[PDB]
């Protein structure tokens, strides 16, 4: 098994512990954790290119993916790499994360260890907005906390 | 090439940057950057096994040391691989890293990738400080600064 974490900051309030778990090459991927802080409703969840965050989220690129596809949600073929399902925080601005996903790994081409996870001010409209940028990033609007995704022990 | 890059924070004073770079694949990684905040003089610098940043710099884990070698200094052949010299701060308390190194890597069995970069309290010595905490540590102290290494564009 291979395990990963990240912690989540920015400037205003959110902040979250997100965990990562893959008992085997190829397989699912676990993510889970909770983030606070967040508006009631649903929020944007990313893993975006680049581990950097020297300014800040703005400096971590775009989404994850390595073949050049479009923007899509999570169960759909056409996807970037890092197209999560969005988090859902609830009356007291918590998410509750629980996700699995097999197209993220934490092996191999599809390694997300050494990325951004970004969570985001408005939901991830699936690239289905009928506008460009929903095609390129879902129109989630800004980038509220970041983290580099580490490995775990 | 392969880049790489690290945002140092701890709970304030220490706050630094570091960028890595690999030209070929197990080719010298060039370590380069600014860190301030730091009394003058030799502080530890150190590659720790785990990404995660939960418990602060605390959670890091242990120096990484694939083959469960000693520590040592960076010229040494049995050192630990995340054993990088030492860096110096100014009378500003400005350290400018410049570091070659070619036991880290960015790919491979050496890779620092998704890894946590400490810069220390005290110098490292260098695993000759005749004490078991030597052979381990280097003896340097607290953790003053850390990130988590991503990877850069
Ligand atoms: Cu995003
Ligand atoms: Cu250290
Ligand atoms: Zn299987
Ligand atoms: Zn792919
Ligand atoms: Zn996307
Ligand atoms: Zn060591």
């Amino acid at each position: 098994a291979t395990k990963a974490v990240c912690v989540l900051k920015g400037d205003g309030p959110v902040q979250g512990i997100i965990n990562f778990e893959q008992k085997e090459s190829n397989g699912p991927v676990k993510v889970w954790g909770s983030i606070k802080g967040l508006t009631e409703g649903l929020h944007g969840f990313h893993v975006h290119e680049f581990g950097d965050n020297t300014a800040g989220c703005t400096s971590a690129g775009p989404h994850f993916n390595p073949l050049s596809r479009k923007h899509g949600g999570p169960k759909d073929e056409e996807r970037h790499v890092g197209d999560l399902r969005n988090v859902t925080a609830d009356k007291d601005g918590v998410a509750d994360v629980s996700i699995e996903d097999s197209v993220i790994s934490l092996s191999g081409d599809h390694c997300i260890i050494g990325r951004t996870l970004v969570v985001h001010e408005k939901a991830d409209d699936l690239g289905k907005g009928g506008n460009e940028e929903s095609t390129k990033t879902g129109n989630a609007g800004s980038r509220l906390a970041c983290g580099v995704i580490g490995i775990a022990q």
